[PDB]
């Protein structure tokens, strides 16, 4: 996250921190995710494309920090790693960039809600809020696009939904953005999601309820003018989600 603020897991209790085990024993951060039900976390396919082995991953919930332990955190393994069959990408844009991970503890249990862990609601089919709406994004991603390191503390910021007709503009993304994606950006372009934030939530208030409207996918650079954040559009994937979580 560029700009925005530091926060704790309690302010985003659905955020899932996803790491990969490295052969030879080292573990590194891969991507964020969101807890949509007790046993299921939703994220972005491109996070996992180069290493599709479910055994390679660990999912933490209730975790406020990247490389140090948060009290109340719960650790899981991936029982099922579902990547979207229609995933494709360019140098820039990613399509059908959505994934599910089914989590189970070694003890065999799905997540249990607490102070630090809550599920997030899915939207209703094809139901997104109007352009102009302020949503929030959360991640362990770079604080600036040139950084070598990720912050150690979780961050969030606020961005406003942009129009497709508008994200369509040549100055913006043109052809690259489809109806399976949503765009969001700061009006002055000062805050945005950056590498490391992918898989993470775009959360908007829809019908008096915090709702998972998007998944962090791609953008050109991080917080660059005329180049908004692009997000997988959850409301247009419910059938995929329901089918694959049945
Ligand atoms: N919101 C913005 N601006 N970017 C979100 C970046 C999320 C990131 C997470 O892993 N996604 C990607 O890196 C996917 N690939 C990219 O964003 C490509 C496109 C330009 C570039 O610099 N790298």
């Amino acid at each position: 996250i560029i700009g925005g603020e530091f926060t704790t897991i309690e302010n985003q209790p659905w955020f899932a921190a996803i790491y990969r085990r490295h052969r030879g024993g080292s573990v590194t951060y891969v991507c964020g995710g969101s807890l949509i039900s007790p046993c299921w976390v939703i994220s972005a396919t491109h996070c996992f494309i180069d290493y599709p082995k479910k055994e390679d991953y660990i999912v933490y919930l209730g975790r406020s920090r990247l490389n140090s332990n948060t009290q109340g955190e719960m650790k899981f393994e991936v029982e099922n790693l579902i990547l979207h069959k229609d995933y494709s990408a360019d140098t820039l844009a990613h399509h059908n960039d959505i994934a599910l991970l089914k989590i189970r503890s070694k003890e065999g249990r799905c997540a249990q809600p607490s102070r630090t862990i809550q599920t997030i609601a899915l939207p209703s089919m094809y139901n997104d809020p109007q352009f102009g709406t302020s949503c929030e994004i959360t991640g362990f991603g770079k604080e600036q696009s040139t950084d070598y390191l990720y912050p150690e503390q979780l961050k969030m910021t606020v961005v406003k939904l942009i129009s497709h007709r508008e994200c369509q503009q040549p100055h913006y993304y043109g052809s690259e953005v489809t109806t399976k994606m949503l765009c969001a950006a700061d009006p002055q372009w000062k805050t945005d999601s950056c590498q490391g934030d992918s898989g993470g939530p775009l959360v908007c208030s829809l019908q008096g309820r915090m709702t998972l409207t998007g998944i962090v996918s791609w953008g050109r650079g991080c917080a660059l003018k005329d180049k908004p954040g692009v997000y997988t559009r959850v409301s247009h994937f419910l059938p995929w989600i329901r089918s694959h979580t049945k």
